[PDB]
């Protein structure tokens, strides 16, 4: 593969600018409760990870919202007590599993 350098557009989760009423209707539209996206922050830097995703008791599931927030070392995770390499170096774990209270992912969605 090795096609692509710190490109983000690259992968399919990676949403990027999208607005709050955007994601939702994307992650809706799919059909697919489970499915997850990302988004950029507000501010260069942090990253917001939205999937939607429902529960045994409820009518209409409801969308979630992560933030990734960076250690002094630059590290970057979205879940306390944990660290990861990057962005797209993290979803590949969750992705393929979960870590903690973080949904497992479904299926990407832009």
């Amino acid at each position: 593969g090795s096609s692509g350098s710190s490109g983000l557009d690259d992968y399919d989760w990676f949403a990027g600018n999208i607005s709050r009423s955007q994601s939702e209707q994307l992650l809706r539209q799919k059909g697919k409760e489970g499915a997850f996206m990302v988004r950029n922050s507000s501010q260069v830097g942090m990253y917001t990870v939205s999937l939607f995703s429902k529960a045994v008791n409820d009518k209409k599931g409801t969308v979630k919202h992560y933030h990734v927030h960076t250690n002094a070392e630059n590290k970057l995770y979205l879940a306390e007590n944990y660290c990861f390499d990057s962005i797209p170096k993290l979803i590949h774990y969750h992705q393929h599993n979960s870590a903690g209270m973080i949904t497992r992912l479904r299926h990407p969605v832009s």
